[PDB]
């Protein structure tokens, strides 16, 4: 289950505790400079709550870069400690390792109620379980080595807060091995679990999935899992041309065609029938004579098809009108994919109108969840993040969850 996990706001005994917090600090760093601080700013609510409630120590563990299980100072977390300190208005102590007797002594020496950041977990092969040494030979951590590292992390504190939803799809030591009595979500993880639970567990219906993107093949697992849950599904973007060809023998010209994925289209449509899900594919298209925003364009229906040497790049006007009754009648919406080549303004109208309708439904009480990737980029570029119920920042963990896979870091949390 997703919605019954203990969260930071449920924890009663904090004053005087040593609190270990797993955070997501995987930010790009260029010769000691951090170019995007969004993920660091995102941790401030969890840190402030622990400070105000009187924690004796706030001990942060995280990873960045690609050390592959050896100490590689190109990927040191040191610059993150400086940036976090500037955002907090106080000094953050940075320690050169994350386990052992010297780390413990340095933690105990630190000022009461202060914040401490430990060095990159992935310097240790035991975090991921596998790695590659400096000479380039594969190394593997034994079951006993893993247990020892997890025990050493567990000795660091008294209460565990996991605020790193974006790593929770991994069976890594900091996700599954910190064996404290209280294991609770931080504010970011709490919100991810709250909204994915609302979408997948007991959704207010009708439940609609909006899917899109370039290809069929990478979306097969996502589509098949969502067909077990939803009432309706829009399928759009470049992947739609493969459906129209297989199902109706529609002429597609030079539009994108997914040969490997085409072989699974009939299985998808057959599962939609068996689960009583209504499918909404486009019935017209904006086509172009060149893969370019400046191309000559026109509109063709699915009865006309697309002539040789032209390519479809957005949903057409009738397809866009068909969005209205589908989206506005839905009370939960899961959106994973633009409906055309939204990076080219002349091929963005389908995606922008989809966004406007999702916002309208949300204002009238629907719950809207955006999965990530290009859809999140569209929302950000239109400056509409505050108009969607939840834009996930979980990356690969969000996709695995929507595919129906188990998240080890979520399973390991305490129950409410
Ligand atoms: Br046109
Ligand atoms: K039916």
């Amino acid at each position: 289950s997703l919605g019954n996990k203990l969260s930071i706001t449920d924890v009663k005994a904090i004053q005087g505790k040593k609190v270990l917090v797993r955070v997501d600090f995987n930010v790009p760093i260029e010769n000691g400079v951090i170019k995007d601080t969004n993920r660091i700013t995102a941790t401030l609510p969890t840190i402030h709550h622990l400070k105000k409630e009187g924690a004796a120590k706030i001990i942060l563990i995280s990873h960045c870069g690609r050390p592959d299980g050896t100490k590689n100072l190109k990927y040191t977390l040191k610059p993150v400690a400086e940036t976090l300190g500037t955002l907090l208005g106080e000094e953050v102590l940075f320690l050169s390792d994350c386990v052992g007797e010297e780390v413990a002594a340095q933690i105990n020496q630190a000022k009461d109620n202060s914040v401490i950041l430990l060095e990159n977990l992935r310097f240790h092969v035991e975090e991921e379980g596998k790695g590659v040494d400096a000479a380039g030979n594969k190394i593997k951590a034994s079951k006993e080595d893993m247990e020892k590292f997890q025990n050493e992390l567990t000795k660091l504190g008294d209460v565990f807060i996991n605020d790193a939803f974006g790593t929770a799809h991994r069976a890594h030591s900091s996700m599954v091995g910190i064996k404290m009595n209280v294991k609770a979500s931080g504010f970011l993880m709490k919100k991810e679990l709250e909204y994915f639970s609302k979408a997948l567990e007991n959704p207010q219906r009708p439940l609609l999935a909006i899917l899109g993107g370039a290809k069929v093949s990478d979306k097969i697992q996502l589509i098949k899992n969502l067909l077990d849950k939803v009432d309706k599904m829009i399928i759009g973007g470049g992947m739609a041309y493969t459906f129209k060809y297989v199902l109706n023998n529609m002429k597609i010209g030079d539009s994108l065609f997914d040969e490997a994925g085409s072989k699974i289209v009939n299985e998808i449509m057959e599962k939609a029938k068996a689960k009583n899900v209504e499918i909404y594919l486009p019935v017209d298209f904006k086509v172009a004579d060149k893969f370019d925003n400046n191309a000559n364009t026109k509109v063709v229906t699915d009865e006309e098809g697309i002539e040789d040497k032209w390519m479809g790049l957005d949903a057409g006007p009738k397809s866009i009108e068909n969005y209205k009754d589908v989206i506005l009648s839905s009370k939960t919406i899961i959106w994973n994919g633009p409906q055309g080549v939204f990076e080219m303004p002349n091929f963005a109208k389908g995606s922008i109108e989809c966004l406007n309708l999702v916002i309208e439904a949300t204002k009238k009480g629907a719950i809207s969840i955006v999965g990530g990737g290009d859809t999140a980029s569209l929302v950000e570029q239109q400056q509409k993040k505050n108009e969607i119920s939840h834009v996930s920042t979980g990356g690969g963990a969000s996709l695995e969850l929507l595919e129906g896979k188990e998240l080890p870091g979520v399973v390991a949390l305490s129950s409410k």
